[PDB]
């Protein structure tokens, strides 16, 4: 069937995205670049590509196989990547469960730096103040997601997501 634009994410509950987003607008003119949308906010695991429903579900059974316990992200850090034009929101020393899981689907299928992006198109250099204050949370599952652009903006689609155990 049809290749679908795919990849894994961790998402961020409600009340953190509402957060995020006011911060944003009270740091960021619009000026800075292009802001992603308060749903569309997440921390992407791995990236597939376009991808066959062949190897999709090759790649759904094999995330199905892993067993990991779940783990608390706290979002202390923001800096902004001029090569890749984005303002980023991060956590300084990510837990050992978060790399261990974005490793092992990037291996079913540059080094992973775990990054939740905030604004697309920011060419110039800004000010990066630090997050908001205790955007902390505990992470219970992840999910696979597709990617197409639907009214000039852009949306994603869940397909299927693990829990994580805990």
């Amino acid at each position: 069937s049809e290749p679908q634009r795919l990849f894994f994410a961790i998402d961020l509950p409600a009340e953190i995205r509402e957060q995020i987003i006011h911060w944003r607008a009270k740091h960021f003119p619009p000026e800075a670049g292009r802001p992603v949308a308060a749903d569309n906010l997440h921390l992407t695991l791995a990236f597939l590509g376009e991808v066959s429903a062949e190897k999709e579900k090759a790649l759904s059974l094999l995330a199905g196989r892993i067993r990991q316990p779940g783990f608390t992200l706290t979002l202390d850090d923001a800096g902004q990547w001029l090569r890749s034009r984005v303002v980023w929101l991060g956590m300084r020393q990510p837990p050992r469960g978060l790399i261990q899981l974005a490793n092992m689907l990037r291996s079913q299928a540059r080094p992973f730096h775990p990054h939740i992006t905030l604004l697309r198109d920011a060419s110039e250099a800004v000010t990066i103040p630090p997050p908001g204050f205790n955007w902390s949370y505990a992470v219970t599952e992840f999910t696979l997601y597709a990617s197409s652009f639907a009214r000039g903006r852009t949306r994603y689609t869940p397909l299927k997501r693990w829990a994580l155990t805990q």
